[PDB]
């Protein structure tokens, strides 16, 4: 992948994710589309062969994943820090995407996704520099976490297809 | 939802899903987006007990899916017809990218039918059914590794359609 250097320094960083499942969906999300840098920080449970299951062909970025048990851990180094959710400095997706991958050339961005049903805490969303929201039907906004991964991660390898 | 009826003319069309999971997560993506409009081309099973797990608060789209035995079914009355392909040396066709795709279909819906086509998961739609578009969509990815998930590749293209009627405000 010719995007590999430019994205290798974008975190994406799963907060307390309850099911294995979705962490190897968002592993395959990523790799799609050319991110390969998976953060868990604490998982409710460590990935097992479910997350390998749905990571399929990216089972890779799994197993190179770097499993924490505090956020700051995974936003240590980071210039950039973006939160995601459903008063704060807001970018849309498209903009995270143009933003990170700016960034991303010279030093470690982190896009921080939440729990399944919970999202990101205050105290999280207090830790990053701005938050994303995916505009959605506002009767039903909630993407799966994959899926919202897999939006982000769209935008990201669509800001670098425009460098090109 | 404000963006229902400028949206309410986009059919997403699978044709033969396997796994009713998927069914449940493409109505999922959908619903987030604004799309409601469901069409099953010979699905494999019907929408069972899965589907209705995945789909969580969008059972209502898999609840109100047309389950249809062709594609041509699917396509009827449609003025626009978008397919999800690769560039292909094979078979040649018009591209777009979902940006493209969105803003077409957003443009189109206005007015007519318009239906988005995703293809069995692993192999997609055959060239029989890919001549029955008007344009196809490729979705930019990885190399190495180029394939979505059907229902991530929904999510992609309702993405942009969404975010193309937002433009529209
Ligand atoms: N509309 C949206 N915009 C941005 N992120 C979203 C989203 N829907 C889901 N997510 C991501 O998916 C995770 C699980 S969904 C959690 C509940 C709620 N939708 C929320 O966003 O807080 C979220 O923490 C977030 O990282
Ligand atoms: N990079 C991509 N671009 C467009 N659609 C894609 C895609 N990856 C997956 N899909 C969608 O997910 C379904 C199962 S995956 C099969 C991919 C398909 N053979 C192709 O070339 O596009 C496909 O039929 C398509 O609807």
């Amino acid at each position: 992948d010719p995007a590999l250097r430019a994205l290798q320094n974008i975190r994406i960083v799963l907060v307390e994710t309850s099911h294995t499942g979705n962490m190897g969906s968002v592993a395959r999300a990523m790799k799609t589309m050319g991110l390969t840098n998976l953060w868990l920080v604490n998982p409710l449970v460590k990935p097992d062969s479910q997350a390998i299951a749905l990571a399929a062909g990216a089972s890779d970025v799994i197993g190179n994943a770097h499993i924490v048990d505090t956020l700051d851990e995974a936003l240590a180094g980071c210039s950039l820090v973006v939160g995601t959710s459903a008063p704060w400095p807001m970018l849309d997706p498209r903009e995270c995407g143009l933003k990170s991958v700016a960034e991303a050339a010279n030093t470690p961005v982190a896009l921080v996704f939440g729990r399944e049903r919970v999202g990101l805490t205050n105290e999280e969303l207090q830790k990053c520099h701005y938050h994303v929201a995916i505009a959605a039907n506002p009767e039903y906004s909630s993407l799966n976490l994959a899926m919202a991964v897999q939006v982000i991660a769209y935008e990201v390898r669509m800001a670098w297809l425009a460098t090109q």
